[PDB]
């Protein structure tokens, strides 16, 4: 394939974690681009849930035409797809609509309707984890917008590491960022934001598995 060897990937992740200690998001993205850029012709990808365009704006500022994957499980909001289209049309980013092999009606007919209500782990595996893994096969590193304030279990989220689920380098530039940080960035850069985030939505994901404000 077109992915670096697993020991090489681990040594690169360790070197990046040790070298990017206390670096800004732009510095981490520049390191990722300089390491996995050549040999479009990009060898790293960015993942965005279309809740905002902060990570997308940063990745486009450090690499015009950077690929950005979006996991379209089929249960998304109309506002989420609208935000995806807006980010694609506005920013200099090549988006990828990663879809599962089975549609919503196909899965409802094969394994029963509303799999999220009966077995949510299998639904998330079939529609999110498996397509993400099938897409990441080929990229030596992938960038995520995970922040250490998202959950108490994410407090020790590392800057650069080796994801053992897909076996490749995982880099989180927005890890050290807080709510005030992302607010100030959205204000100073005028980045697109999902309309549901403006309406008081804590998180943005699949419609049946998203905590409603009310
Ligand atoms: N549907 C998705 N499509 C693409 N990337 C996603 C998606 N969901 C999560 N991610 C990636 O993981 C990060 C979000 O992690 P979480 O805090 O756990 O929020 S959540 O939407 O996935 O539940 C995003 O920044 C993104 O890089
Ligand atoms: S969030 Fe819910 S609907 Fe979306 S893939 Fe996971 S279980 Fe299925």
């Amino acid at each position: 394939t077109t992915r670096l060897t697993e020991p090489q990937l681990r040594e690169l992740a360790a070197r990046g974690a040790a070298e990017l200690d206390g670096a800004t998001a732009t510095d981490m993205l520049r390191w990722t681009d300089e390491t996995f850029g050549d040999i479009t012709t990009c060898n790293y990808v960015v993942a965005s849930n279309m809740a905002d365009a902060v990570l997308v704006d940063l990745a486009a500022k450090v690499r015009p035409g950077v690929p950005v994957i979006f996991l379209d499980t089929g249960y998304h909001f109309v506002e989420t797809i609208g935000t995806r289209d807006a980010i694609e049309s506005v920013y200099d980013v090549r988006v990828l609509n990663v879809t599962p092999e089975h549609t919503v009606a196909e899965q409802d007919e094969l394994l029963g309707k509303d799999l999220f209500a009966r077995n949510p782990h299998e639904c998330c595996r079939l529609r999110k984890v498996v397509p993400l893994g099938k897409t990441l096969r080929g990229y030596s590193a992938w960038v995520t917008g995970l922040r250490r304030v998202d959950a108490p279990t994410r407090a020790n989220a590392p800057l650069v590491s080796f994801d053992e689920t897909f076996k490749l380098v995982k880099v989180n530039p927005l890890a050290a960022w807080t709510d005030q940080d992302v607010q100030e960035y959205i204000a100073d850069n005028d980045v697109l934001v999902n309309p549901l985030v403006r309406e008081g939505y804590p998180s943005i994901g699949c419609a049946p598995c998203t905590a409603k404000p009310a």
